[PDB]
């Protein structure tokens, strides 16, 4: 999983807590 701010895609479910945000986790 990833931590917020660690960039994100759109809905891959990488953010350990929240999810995709402003492009970042």
């Amino acid at each position: 999983c990833k931590g917020k701010g660690a960039k994100c895609s759109r809905l891959m479910y990488d953010c350990c807590t929240g999810s995709c945000r402003s492009g970042k986790c």
